[PDB]
């Protein structure tokens, strides 16, 4: 009857394997979420070994047994690409959630009755994610770096908060035309030694990795006009790079990037004539100098010329804490912008490179949606006492399913208040007591004094697709994993 | 500190041994209560046989080993002196109550808590209880009838209901005195084969079990002064048995009853004039008779007199179901009232004997007091949804257990349904609903239907007395039990 693979479990023995995978990989990821949680060290197979808290990676490493418990990753994985922030969010409550559904299960529902509590419990909790939207419109600065510091929060540092967030907002706020699309690739983040954390500024144009080719070539240039060649100023040795270096100085350069390299003898020409060149240079390097310095990008060294040609308010070669990189800044028409980042060790600076574009990502969402929630914690309880109420509603099964989805919705506030040895039962009652009577904003869980807290006035908060697109792709996604009754298992 | 007889326990250790206590006996009667309950049989180390429903009885005969187990028969055995049925109530949902608050101390709430709850949801359960109270009159007869079939009933005549409702209304609206307070020991309920269930008749009298001795003696008499000795018609032969006898005949009577015998040549001299006369009748029957008749009740024989004596319009013995009776009826000033009983045998018999005495019971509580209140299952679900309500009120430890103690009240009407075999779900959805809206009186849990029924006007509903006793006992004799914390044990 069946071979290829073969041992077979439905109904209790069903159950117990996807309950058990589900269960695992959520404990897994409990203690990793907000400003109460902790730090993992994975190791596989080659031995080698690997410190993180954040769900995704956490998740993929882990070489997985049961294929049930694979189809989870799947939905940590499709949270992390699209939006980023919540990972854990989708996916913890969906275990949590399969828990719950198991105390049902049973009472021996008809599975059937359990979804369609939690499909009109999804549905009705769009309707209230949505109200609890405490709206504040898309340019209005205030908000955008309360939305912006939310982007740095439980990371090393948020210290920073206010400076990261700042040169931020003057970032996106300088890249986005038609108020209405939101575009990332345009923010560079560079990462250098040496400073504070408030140190960081916003060069209007492009930052790249970058030497004077030839020793020559004068180390600093006033009102200059860069060439971009992304093709060759190769040919071999002699005429043929001499012509190609006497038609940059033909047309109007003082400053050229090619991202197809030099030779020697060609540098010595270059800055024979007081022209500085920079070598190896990359096509992510081209496109931003491009656009900071104002450039359209051609093919070779050889069409490079004053008008496809750029304009560019100061173009040293400085070196930064032992590395030489070329500066352009004051920039005409910047789509698209750099930003220096000062810096502890690369490893606080890419952070700072991380907690912007993430930052320009989710404000990106305050373009297209200016709504803004919810201060982590917030607006569960809300949405908590707002179901509840909508479950004496309902009527037959489905009472059972939208209030068990709501007093699981409880989860999350619950550890985060735990997670900082908190009495969860007094806290629970004060904010919940505080939601109904203030709104949307005000109604918070923070950690720090242990009370409910306008996260608003403080403003921690964060955008609007973040928690929008963590609940749906999370709630839908451990409902199918609800619903598969029937395991033949193999390989 | 320690031996002999001790091993022991505090902790979880104590937890559970006192818990298995609890849920154990408790598991036991849950199955005995309502419409929809089922027999028990039981054993001694006798050998004896015996096959009961009612759990105070059921805990009275096997044997307890677990002291905890011992403290809670104590509980159903003081509910069964005050109303009677409650029994089962009390004292389940006494178990149940504790299986919520393991969830609790488990938890790990300091059990200071739990019962801070538990006592400010039993005082306002005492608020509640007073409200779902629906309004009516001392002496009102459609409310005294419901009240009277709710005494009869989940026994075997809730029958003649009916017939057994309004033979009983009859008697203690005859007995009572200065409306509020209703004395039951002047109610007498006499058993005798052949009728059917409706045929149960109220003689404002006596009915008593004695024949008529001495064969000479007026077989009926017509407007007879009857005559109440508690006095030996006993002298040593021939003479002092004589003037004894004289001097009945010297004052008035017609008939007469004897505590104590007769001797055989004396009831050939009572036969001789027309006296007649009833042998060994006891003091029980002495006491009633005189309430029937309208005597006031002497010392000896000799005592006897026309004065101290009554006045019967009718007094003839009949042989009912071939056994003598002498009656008495047609009595002219009857605070105390023999309901002759037909059916079926002996069984159906005593039992409508039994429910009259409940019934003249709940009766003398709706007189003291002039509440009703429905079964089955009105005043449960009314305090559910109140006292869900009244949570959301109070703040901390104690929202937890006035949650837990609503909850608990529900499950009686759960099982109620399941007992049927009644997915209780629907039902409680139904029932809820239904009494938030009309009232106290109108939301039932009618077995037979299936569906929320007005308990009033169909019938079926009972006291206040029972209701409220049921309730308060249980509550705090289970909270008690709730707070030892250490085990010693024992010898």
């Amino acid at each position: 009857v069946l071979p290829e693979n073969m041992k077979r479990y439905m109904g209790r023995d069903a159950q117990r394997m996807n309950i058990l995978a589900g269960r695992i990989i959520a404990e897994t990821v409990r203690s990793t979420l907000g400003p109460k949680g902790m730090d993992k060290m994975l190791v596989d197979d080659l031995g080698d070994v690997v410190v993180t808290n954040d769900g995704v990676t956490i998740l993929r490493e882990m070489s997985v047994e049961h294929p049930a418990a694979k189809m989870l990753i799947e939905v940590a994985k499709t949270q992390e690409k699209e939006v980023g922030d919540g990972t854990t969010t989708a996916v913890v409550v969906a275990g949590e959630l399969l828990r719950k559904a198991e105390e049902l299960l049973d009472q021996n529902v008809h599975p059937t009755i359990v979804v369609k509590g939690y499909q009109a419990a999804a549905q009705k909790a769009q309707e209230l994610l949505k109200t609890i939207a405490c709206e504040v419109g898309a340019q209005d600065k205030e908000i955008l770096t309360k939305i912006a510091m939310t982007s740095i929060t439980g990371k090393g540092a948020e210290k920073a908060k206010e400076k990261l967030a700042e040169i931020i907002v003057e970032a996106v706020s300088a890249v986005v035309d038609d108020e209405g699309k939101v575009d990332k690739d345009l923010i560079k983040i560079e990462k250098k030694s040496g400073a504070s954390i408030d140190d960081t500024e916003l060069i209007k144009g492009v930052l790249v990795d970058k030497e004077r080719v030839s020793a020559q070539m004068p180390k600093k240039v006033t009102d200059a006009k860069i060439a971009l060649l992304n093709c060759a100023i190769e040919e071999t040795a002699s005429e043929m790079l001499k012509d190609m270096v006497a038609e940059i100085k033909a047309s109007g350069a003082n400053v050229l990037f090619c991202q197809k390299g030099i030779d020697d003898l060609a540098q010595h020409y270059l800055a024979k004539e007081g022209i500085v060149a920079a070598r190896r240079v990359k096509k992510s390097d081209m496109e931003k100098l491009a656009k900071a310095t104002g450039a359209n990008v051609i093919t070779n060294i050889k069409d490079l010329s004053a008008q496809d040609l750029g304009d560019a308010g100061l173009v040293e070669e400085r070196k930064i804490s032992g590395d030489s990189m070329i500066f352009v800044e004051e920039c005409k028409h910047p789509k698209a912008v750099t930003m220096l980042i000062r810096g502890t060790t690369e490893h606080v600076i890419e952070e700072v490179a991380r907690a912007v574009d993430d930052a320009v990502g989710v404000v990106g969402c305050t373009i297209e949606d200016g709504r803004i929630v919810s201060g982590g914690g917030s607006t569960e309880v809300e949405l908590s006492m707002k179901l509840r109420e909508y479950a004496e509603g309902i009527s037959g099964r489905e009472q059972l399913a939208v209030r068990a989805f709501a007093d699981a919705l409880e989860v999350i506030p619950r550890t985060l208040a735990e997670n900082a040895g908190l009495d969860a039962i007094e806290i629970l009652v004060k904010v919940r007591a505080a939601h109904a009577s203030n709104g949307n904003k005000c109604a918070g869980l923070n950690v720090f004094t242990g009370a409910v807290e306008d996260m608003c006035e403080n403003g921690v908060v964060e955008p609007l697709r973040v928690k929008t697109q963590a609940i749906q792709s999370a709630a839908e996604s451990t409902e199918m994993l609800l619903r598969i009754d029937d395991v033949i298992a193999a390989e």
